[PDB]
């Protein structure tokens, strides 16, 4: 499921877990994320809590992916629309 | 480091913090923990978030020293008193 930047505020309260996929970032962090690139994501090589995670992403390219193969491992995963620009 | 009881933990866990579990590879692990070993903790090496962060391991021990290094980072991190077992 993706996130519009207007139902953010209510996430974020309830404290859910902010993951930052990107690679080695260019637009700020609103969120105090935890970065997980991609490219290690794709090879299982992370270790995120077993909780409900957004990823989010400079334009919502990579989240959307990495979305994606967090979602076959059991993940309740997310992505921002649009990424942090939509912001 | 604030000594959380298991009496308040309801508490905290209904706010969201991030549990990590620094026991390296023993009661089972009763929260969606995030594993980040002491000594990973104590070179800084970890890549936890700039939230809450409530610390938990066997007896209490280690827990209460990797807070000791993450509050030195500007964390807020507490330890679950008595540990797991506990």
């Amino acid at each position: 499921r993706k996130v519009r930047p207007e139902e953010l505020p209510a996430l974020l309260e309830e404290g859910v877990l902010v993951v930052d996929v990107r690679p080695a970032r260019s637009t700020p962090l609103p969120f105090a994320a935890e970065w997980v690139p991609l490219e290690k994501i794709q090879k299982g090589e992370h270790g995120l809590p077993r909780r409900p995670l957004l990823l989010v992403c400079e334009k919502g390219l990579l989240s959307q992916v990495a979305a994606l193969y967090l979602e076959a491992e059991g993940y309740e995963a997310m992505s921002l629309e649009g990424g942090l620009q939509a912001l």
